[PDB]
């Protein structure tokens, strides 16, 4: 009987369906499944996958039009659901998943794969609150066989993407995950987005390339995170501050305590 699954409850919605809580019959292990109804690509990514940050892929399953991708339940839920609105969260939490988060990020960028939509609803949290990159349908190779490609489709979501995206055909897409791990920072430390996308027409967006932050979220965040954010969000992606380089940064190597 260790092959019988019981659907528990709905934990989330998505575009395609919906994420289910399955609970093992025999065992009481818990999956996310996830139901479909490309889908083949977000399958062959997560394949590939096997790091401590980054959700668990243990198969999946074809049924007519509906398609089932079995995945990590995480029982800590989406990062989302621990930044408080117009708050943010403590300095010591939003530094340690920041940690995790660009773990998994290096991980992912070291394989060749770029997530694209990386925001507060896409990190999990397992039961000891560490964090796990979430959902690959968004998800394509950048490096293959040591040779880069550029992207060039429109994807990801408009508060959290970079303006590269928005302004040229072609962008390299490690600068562009870089951006939005620089605006869910903000989100922990500020509980608020800068702005509505990074565009000229944005006012918060000019304002910020202005310098202007004696302005919020700019005025909540410390100096040492601010500074880290001011390297992160450059508008020349070429000019923006690479991982290996974050990893150096004075607050990402600040020891903090509660
Ligand atoms: C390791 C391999 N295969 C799995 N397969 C399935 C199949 N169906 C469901 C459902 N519902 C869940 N996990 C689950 C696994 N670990 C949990
Ligand atoms: C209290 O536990 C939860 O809420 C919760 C745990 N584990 C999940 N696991 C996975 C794994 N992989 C994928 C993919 N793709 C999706 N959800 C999902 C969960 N909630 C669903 C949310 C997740 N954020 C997007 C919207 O729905």
């Amino acid at each position: 009987f260790v092959e019988d699954w019981d659907l528990v409850q709905t934990l989330g919605e998505g575009a395609y369906g919906e994420v289910q809580l399955a609970v093992n019959r025999v065992t009481e292990e818990a999956v996310a499944v996830k139901i479909v109804d490309n889908i083949k690509k977000e399958i062959c990514i997560n394949k590939m996958l096997n790091h401590e940050n980054v959700v668990k892929f243990y198969g999946h399953r074809r049924e007519g039009n509906i398609q089932y991708l079995f995945l990590e339940y995480c029982s800590g839920g989406e990062l989302f659901d621990r930044i408080e609105p117009d708050i943010g969260m403590p300095e010591p939490d939003a530094q340690r998943f920041f940690h995790q988060l660009m773990a998994g990020v290096v991980y992912l960028h070291g394989i060749g794969i770029t997530h694209r939509d990386i925001k507060p609803e896409n990190l999990l949290l397992d039961e000891r609150d560490n964090l796990k990159i979430s959902d690959f349908g968004l998800a394509t190779v950048f490096r293959y066989n040591n040779r880069e490609r550029l992207l060039n489709k429109m994807c990801g979501t408009l508060p959290y993407v970079a303006p590269e995206l928005l302004k040229r055909r072609e962008f390299h897409a490690e600068p562009v995950d870089v951006w939005s791990c620089g605006i869910v920072l903000t989100a922990m430390l500020a509980g608020e987005l800068p702005w509505d996308q990074p565009s000229d027409s944005c006012q918060e967006y000019s304002d910020w390339k202005e310098k202007k932050t004696y302005l919020n979220p700019w005025k909540k965040i410390d100096s040492a995170p601010l500074a880290l954010l001011h390297k992160i969000l450059v508008e020349n992606p070429s000019a923006r501050i690479t991982i290996p380089d974050i990893k150096k940064d004075r607050w990402y190597n600040k020891p903090l305590k509660k």
